[PDB]
């Protein structure tokens, strides 16, 4: 579990989306597993605008911080599950580190901010869905 909270947005994992998210829904595209929704009070995550390939991420799993080096944005094979069936997901990021299901949702910073949230994982390597795109979350 995890969310990012900027201005009068919620950013969600589109698998782990609740009732109240799809009542007051926004953005959502099932290629890069992304939900947006809207809120009443004021956020005040700071979103990175960057190039950046390496920062720290939340492991729950561990309840610790690790550090990564990370890949660009692309097409990556995604495995079937109880989601979504065998398929490619866009603007995906790879790093090699520890990673459970249940860490879905966990922060990805750099030194200018918000980079993206957990979504992939598995045999020692651990991927990000990338936010750095979405220029309408802080206009
Ligand atoms: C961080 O998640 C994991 C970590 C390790 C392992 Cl063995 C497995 C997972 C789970 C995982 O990758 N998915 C199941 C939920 C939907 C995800 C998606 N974005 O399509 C794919
Ligand atoms: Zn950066």
């Amino acid at each position: 579990s995890g969310a990012i909270y900027v201005g009068n947005y919620r950013v969600v994992n589109r698998h782990l989306a609740t009732h109240n998210d799809w009542a007051n829904l926004v953005w959502e595209d099932s290629s890069r597993d992304l939900l947006v929704s809207s809120t009443t009070a004021q956020g005040c995550d700071t979103i990175a605008r960057c190039d950046c390939q390496t920062g720290v991420y939340y492991c729950s799993s561990r309840r610790k911080h690790y550090p990564v080096s990370f890949s660009k944005p692309s097409l990556i094979f995604v495995e079937a599950s109880e989601y979504y069936p065998a398929r490619y997901q866009s603007h995906l990021m790879l790093a090699v580190g520890h990673s459970e299901p249940g860490d879905c949702g966990g922060i990805l910073r750099c030194q200018h901010g918000v980079v993206g949230i957990v979504s992939t994982g598995g045999n020692g390597l651990v991927g990000f869905a990338d936010v750095r795109d979405l220029l309408w979350l802080d206009e």
